[PDB]
């Protein structure tokens, strides 16, 4: 089954030096800002779409579906591993950052894919966008700061 959620937000941090940070630099900075996290590695291509990256805290798989810094645009899927929940086949997000007023507006929209016909437990929504979230926020912090 699919469902999905949206939310748009926004950051006083511009989307060039956001998108940056987030998804060009975001590899190198989330193991140093997120405990947690211990490694970023990427395991197939260069940074473009297709590039595979294992995620360590266990481990899940990130892969990049588009990447765009002009449009501010990065979608990727995370699915596999160790750490991933049994009920899921993978999640998208597709992310996009725009000017507003020196600073930037945020829309992601996450896509859960579940197996067969399930619907998507609260828990593992939850999960999902706390992690998530927690990174994009540690990052925007970090620039913000620095």
């Amino acid at each position: 089954g699919v469902h999905t959620f949206e939310e748009e937000s926004t950051s006083p941090v511009p989307p060039a030096k956001l998108f940056k940070a987030t998804v060009v630099d975001g590899d190198e900075l989330t193991p140093k800002l997120i405990p947690a996290i211990q490694s970023i590695e990427i395991v197939e291509g260069n940074g473009g779409p297709g590039t595979v990256k294992k995620v360590t805290a266990s481990y899940v798989l990130h892969k990049i579906d588009a990447i765009d810094e002009a449009t501010y645009t990065y979608d990727y899927t995370i699915s596999g591993g160790t750490g991933f929940q049994e009920i899921l086949e993978k999640v998208s997000f597709k992310t996009k950052l725009e000017a507003a007023d020196g600073g930037s507006k945020i829309k992601v929209s996450v896509t859960f894919h579940t197996k067969g016909d399930a619907p998507l437990p609260d828990e593992v929504h939850q999960d999902v966008k706390q992690k998530s979230q927690g990174i994009f926020k540690a990052i925007e912090g970090y620039v913000l700061s620095n």
